[PDB]
């Protein structure tokens, strides 16, 4: 009569599961479609769509046809491949984008994939109706994003940033690779079809992203996944800042080896603030916005600054639960059971009236929305909180961002270049206790 | 040396603030212009909006030009006055439009508003640049939000649903109120010039809303509230449905007077859920999306429906901190200090290692954005909680809000209609206790 049982990790109630003598097991993927001439930054878009996707739990996949290419065709020569009087290269290259969206049913029918980005010029109504018959077909959702922008400063720009350095110009000079890309570009700009809302394209799920998101066209929103896709895209920018990410300096709670808690900072802990002070001074920024916790260790590292910051709940350290302000040996000899279960599933397991790295993600989500649309930003917060923040930044797994080693007394620094962060550590040489522990 | 103290009612860490001898005291609002013909949903979008942006907390409110003109000119008699020839109406709905100003100005920068609504036609481009100029010389920011439809049925409907119906056809019948809105619709249309992102309003920002929400042109989104108000107004749709909102049936800890924890359903309880059950079955709902927190009691509840369902952390009750599993008067001779703060500050007040209302409407933001999505949806939750949903569909304020009364047993049937929502009380008549505690 309505009889439930709390799962032992996840802590989710679920109906008693009286399985009969034979027990028996028993929303759409979608496919988002890549349109647009070469260096309109579709690649960009690919890539960190799906690191954002993954990151907050949405399994995904990119799928870019030049890869499937270049494994095809062992070396590149130049942009004469990409000629459209090119009979054997354009067959080749119909044979790549087939084999890609092959991959592309196998990973959304049979891996458990929720979202697949064909990354591809898809420049002409032709291909993109095949792509609409093959989501059909499969019963996938198609979700158009299309990238336009002729500004030849921004097209000159992604040539030299992500272009020159392709594995198709290992042999070229900066001047040859840029002069071929070129050419590469025009061999595409005759057969160009862009997107058509107003009459074609009126039934297409779509997103135009004009000017490096200076001015959007959004049309026929289907479903929640391609509403918080079009509100990423209309967040995130490519003006250059850096992301400083830390923990609050030590406190009373990391000398006893207990967690959680509200404690203050230790005398070692006031130390690194005023050394942060200093390294934050040394790093003239013309402007930084200053975000900490709500849980005190991180206010008083803050309050060392003599900058405006801001207190956010959402990067309040993992919630406990029962096990809060205790030691991990006394975690041990009290709840064995919940010590072993967390060492055995840290991403998913929930502390008892507590959290789990999971519920991290969910809360940390409009952290990361605000961090996108922000420039220089300081983060001062605790292990649990920039593990997952670091997992996002550095496009880490659910399963590695538990143990990811975020020491204290030490300022990640993250510039975003090319495809991702480069990331660069500074210890503050200032002493504290040790909290990484390894599987 | 970094010295904090943390405030009793909101519990948040402020440095120490010893005062001199003689103590002293010491971002850019936002104007929305609503753009667009009569009949096109621009008030339909400014009550919503402002109902939305205040119940998250953002000091929200609407200027609507009519209500000025219905103030300034007694009774309203047709369309002649709206004549753009009738050069006295002409001056005197100018004038309408100034005081509406004057009001946004003073709201903004005298009263603590931070977003004021300008709902008027604002249909040229003179009408558009004066408002620019008023809010360039008040450093000001200016949002553009324009509605854009052209279907004779929706606007038709528009003046059924809430134009005949207006104090301005209060001696009409609904066929002469149809005709003399149509008539005033056309004294618009002549000079009426849309928002152009393209060549002539390249430099505003704005929103194009089209055909109720099927398409968007988005132009220069400057900040965090404009992106806020783009991904709302493509979150809500004004198809038919309903919202059905109740508690989990009576628990275990409802029985002892014990707030918090996570205790099962009472004999009573699972009699409710059972008369759920027949309650939603009776509904006839062709589909019903059914959402439940992560507490058994809601769970449970929903396990007596034999629908699907699904769990929301962001549903769970407010976490009452250390006061967890105890009964008021516990509270009262424990925390006696607490117990007083909270009756003087229930909405801003958070429980220690607990929360606030304040923070239950942080965390309930996605279920707002989810159920602003869906259509059919009944949600299973807690008392504090159905308090928050009920604020924002009820547009009540911070200091209602933790004092309406949701009785046990009870479902809240909620029917979008006009500028609001209907509520219909359903009582499945089964004996519960009394949970409702007044100021
Ligand atoms: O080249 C480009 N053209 C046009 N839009 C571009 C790029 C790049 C880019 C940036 C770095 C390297 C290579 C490419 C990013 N976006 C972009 C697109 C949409 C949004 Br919303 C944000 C950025
Ligand atoms: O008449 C209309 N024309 C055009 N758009 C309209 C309406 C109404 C409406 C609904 C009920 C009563 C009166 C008006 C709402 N929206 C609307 C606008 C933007 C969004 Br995003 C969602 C709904
Ligand atoms: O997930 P882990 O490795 O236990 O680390 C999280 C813990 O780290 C701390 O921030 C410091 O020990 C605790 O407050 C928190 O419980
Ligand atoms: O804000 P109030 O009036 O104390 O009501 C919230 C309380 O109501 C309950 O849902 C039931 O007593 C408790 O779990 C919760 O603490």
């Amino acid at each position: 009569p309505l009889e439930l049982t709390q799962s032992r990790v996840q802590k989710i109630w679920v109906p008693v599961d009286h399985r009969p003598s034979l027990p028996r097991s028993c929303n759409s993927p979608t496919v988002i479609v890549m349109v647009g001439l070469p260096a309109r930054g579709k690649t960009y878009i690919s890539k960190k769509l799906t690191r954002y996707l993954n990151w907050i739990g949405v399994p995904t996949k990119v799928f870019n046809v030049g890869e499937y290419r270049r494994e095809a065709v062992k070396q590149y020569s130049s942009y004469n491949f990409f000629r459209p009087d090119n009979e054997e290269a354009m067959k080749v290259r119909k044979q790549c984008a087939l084999a890609a969206l092959r991959d592309v049913k196998s990973y959304l029918a049979k891996e458990g994939g929720q979202i697949a980005v064909f990354d591809a010029t898809n420049t002409t109504r032709e291909r993109r109706h095949m792509i609409l018959h093959f989501a059909k077909e499969n019963d996938f959702k198609a979700f158009f994003i299309e990238s336009v922008c002729d500004d030849p400063t921004v097209v000159a720009s992604n040539i030299m940033e992500v272009k020159i350095s392709s594995p198709d110009y290992k042999d070229c000079n900066s001047a040859e690779a840029m002069d071929d890309f070129m050419k590469r570009i025009s061999c595409y700009e005759a057969s160009y079809q862009p997107l058509d809302p107003d009459k074609c394209d009126r039934d297409l799920s779509l997103i135009k992203v004009i000017d490096v998101g200076r001015r959007f066209l959004v049309n026929r929103v289907q479903d929640h996944i391609q509403s918080r896709i079009v509100y990423y895209l209309m967040n995130i920018h490519v003006q250059p800042r850096t992301i400083y990410l830390c923990r609050h300096g030590e406190n009373e709670h990391n000398l006893q080896g207990r967690i959680g808690g509200d404690s203050g900072l230790s005398s070692r802990g006031k130390k690194f603030a005023s050394a942060l002070s200093k390294f934050v001074e040394e790093q003239n920024l013309k402007d930084l916005r200053v975000w900490t916790s709500q849980l005190k260790s991180t206010i008083q590292t803050a309050e060392a600054l003599r900058l405006p910051y801001e207190q956010w709940k959402a990067l309040n350290e993992i919630d406990a639960g029962v096990c809060e302000e205790l030691t991990y040996e006394e975690i041990r000899d009290t709840y064995p059971e919940e010590y072993a279960l967390r060492e055995q599933d840290k991403y998913y397991y929930r502390y008892p009236t507590g959290e789990s790295y999971q519920d991290l993600v969910q809360r940390l989500e409009p952290v990361i929305m605000e961090l996108e649309r922000q420039e220089n930003v300081l983060v001062i917060c605790h292990q649990a909180v920039l593990r997952c923040l670091l997992a996002y930044f550095l496009d880490k797994s659910a399963e590695e961002m538990p143990y990811l080693k975020c020491p204290l007394h030490t300022v990640l620094k993250l510039t975003p270049v090319a495809y991702g962060c480069r990331v660069e550590s500074i210890y503050l040489n200032v002493e504290s206790v040790c909290t990484h522990r390894e599987r």
